């Protein structure tokens, strides 16, 4: 791949530690930026770091990188996202592209930054601080509620120069099936999803990346599939699938017992449902570069039932890019012979010098020297 391009680089690597013990990460000492230079990978989000604070001495120190990392507050070994940024060097051609600008932890912008000695602020009350695109993220949601579903370690925001907005999300699952945990799960992802409307609206250009826990469509489950009598005749034979049991392909999405299927496809411009896509503003690089005809083109496998050897699985884990990045996309493929986890790694390689592509709304932190802050002025 060029210089010029971006790799962007998913993972849910069910846990850090045990992470580094699968081949070839296994010689690496434990070094991020080994695994980082084997995947030549520029922009990175692992998922499921299940870690603990005293451990991010070791994940949150990489050398030539920045590191953002989210972890719950106090439960250890659960859950936690990660995302990492190459530093360029001063003659690299994105030296000015992957210059940070604002980093953000959770979805509802009510978190916390340590301020001074005994104060902290939310990034929804620091404009220098936060990225924004807080407006109406849920009519209900109050700060108790909000740190509560930010409480998990389950996303990470990063501003890039030029108004390039990584988000890296670990969504909930609701392993256990409890009715609370299934409100939970609902509650992220609108939240998420409105997140992603406003910021697109402000005119950010948005990548979204991460384990999203929701098949998108029947072609990404071997496990429906199977209970729908659909078998894979033909590789390659996607659209044909979708054609001829296009029924079933919508009877997926519109489940009723599982509206997280529909609601995700709303944000999906290439959602297989017309009204959709006709509402939707992100692009899922994946799909766009394989093709709809590309089956089992899965990203997990239950592993206490081991079926990743027959590749029975589903696809959950998602690199989506605003409509306006999608001439940028060079490469978007699934690394499934790539040990690790669980799941495998998903990656995309973006153009982003490109300069037909408009330019992002950028809102770079005013220093606080500026009058307005030195003087406080009124606003
Ligand atoms: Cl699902
Ligand atoms: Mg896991």
């Amino acid at each position: 791949k060029s210089e010029n391009t971006i790799r962007f680089l998913t993972f849910n690597v069910n846990g850090i530690r045990t992470f580094f013990h699968y081949q070839p990460f296994s010689q690496m000492n434990q070094s991020l930026r080994s695994v980082f230079d084997f995947f030549r990978a520029d922009i990175i989000t692992f998922q499921e770091l299940k870690t603990e604070k005293l451990s991010i001495s070791k994940w949150g120190r990489v050398d030539g990188f920045y590191s953002f990392i989210s972890i719950p507050q106090t439960r250890k070994g659960y859950s936690g996202v990660g995302c990492w940024i190459r530093i360029p060097e001063k003659n690299h051609p994105l030296y000015h592209a992957l210059q940070v600008v604002k980093a953000e932890e959770g979805i509802t912008g009510y978190l916390t930054i340590k301020n001074g000695k005994h104060s902290a602020i939310s990034y929804r009350n620091d404009v220098n601080q936060g990225i924004g695109g807080y407006d109406s993220l849920d009519p209900d949601l109050d700060e108790k509620s909000a740190l509560e579903l930010d409480s998990e370690g389950r996303c990470v925001m990063v501003e890039l120069a030029c108004g390039i907005v990584i988000i890296s999300v670990y969504c909930p699952a609701n392993s256990n099936s409890s009715e609370e945990g299934e409100m939970f799960r609902l509650r992220f992802l609108k939240v998420l999803l409105r997140r992603v409307r406003n910021l697109d609206k402000i005119g950010k250009k948005i990548v979204l990346m991460g384990d999203v826990n929701v098949c998108r469509d029947l072609i990404d489950s071997a496990d429906t599939l199977e209970q729908f009598s659909i078998p894979i005749t033909d590789p390659m034979g996607g659209t044909k699938l979708e054609a001829q049991y296009r029924d079933k392909a919508i009877q997926f999405i519109i489940n009723p017992d599982t509206p997280h299927r529909r609601i995700f496809n709303q944000i999906l411009a290439d959602s297989l449902l017309p009204d959709a896509s006709k509402r939707g503003i992100l692009i899922d690089t994946t799909r766009l570069i394989q093709t709809r005809n590309r089956l089992k083109m899965y990203t997990v496998w239950n592993m206490l039932k081991n079926l990743r050897p027959s590749n029975y699985g589903s696809r959950i884990d998602f690199i989506l890019v605003s409509l306006k990045l999608e001439r940028c996309i060079k490469a978007a493929d699934i690394l499934p012979d790539i040990l690790g986890s669980d799941h495998c790694p998903v990656y995309s390689d973006l153009d982003i010098l490109d300069d037909r592509i408009e330019p992002g709304t950028t809102q770079v932190p005013i220093p606080k020297f500026e009058a307005r802050y030195k003087y406080n002025l009124r606003n």
